[PDB]
C-alpha cells in the first residue's frame, strides 16, 4: 500500500466545528521497518495548512493499529471495490474523543461503488447520520 493515495470521503465529527476541512493535498503511505505505516497528507483547515502525519504501529490483530501510544486506535479494511480502503479510528484531539470514517483510493476521483461501501462502514461504525465531505483535491497547500 505503500505510495499515494487520496481521501475521497469522510464523516464530519460534531466537536470541533472550529476545524473546517477546506482542501486536502494527495497523502504519501510509506511502509516502516517491522510492519508499520507512516501516512503523511497536509490538509488547509480553517486557512491554516497543517501537516499531519501519523506513525501506525501493528498489534497481534491483522488490520489494526494504534498510535500516539495507543491514545488513537484505528482499523484498515480493503473495500470491496478495487483500488481502495476504509479507515475508521478512534482518538482524542485536543483532549476531546473523535471517532471518523475516511475512505482512501488511489485515483482522486469520485467512485461511487466506494462511496456506498463507505457509507454502509459509517452505517457499521453508527456514525450514519453524521455529515460527509467528499474534500476539494489540491497537489499544494496555500491560503
Amino acid at each position: 500500500v505503500s505510495g499515494t493515495w487520496y481521501l475521497k470521503a469522510m464523516t464530519v465529527d460534531r466537536e470541533f466545528p472550529e476545524m473546517n476541512l477546506e482542501s486536502v493535498t494527495p497523502m504519501t503511505l510509506t511502509t516502516l521497518e517491522g510492519g508499520n505505516l507512516e501516512a503523511k497528507v497536509t490538509m488547509l483547515i480553517s486557512g491554516r495548512c497543517q501537516e499531519v502525519k501519523a506513525v501506525l504501529e501493528k498489534t497481534d490483530e491483522p488490520g489494526k493499529y494504534t498510535a500516539d501510544g495507543g491514545k488513537h486506535v484505528a482499523y484498515i479494511i480493503r473495500s470491496h471495490v478495487k483500488d481502495h480502503y476504509i479507515f475508521y479510528s478512534e482518538g482524542e484531539l485536543h483532549g476531546k474523543p473523535v471517532r471518523g470514517v475516511k475512505l482512501v483510493g488511489r485515483d482522486p476521483k469520485n467512485n461511487l461503488e466506494a462511496l456506498e461501501d463507505f457509507e454502509k462502514a459509517a452505517g457499521a461504525r453508527g456514525l450514519s447520520t453524521e455529515s460527509i465531505l467528499i474534500p476539494r483535491q489540491s497537489e499544494t497547500c496555500s491560503p
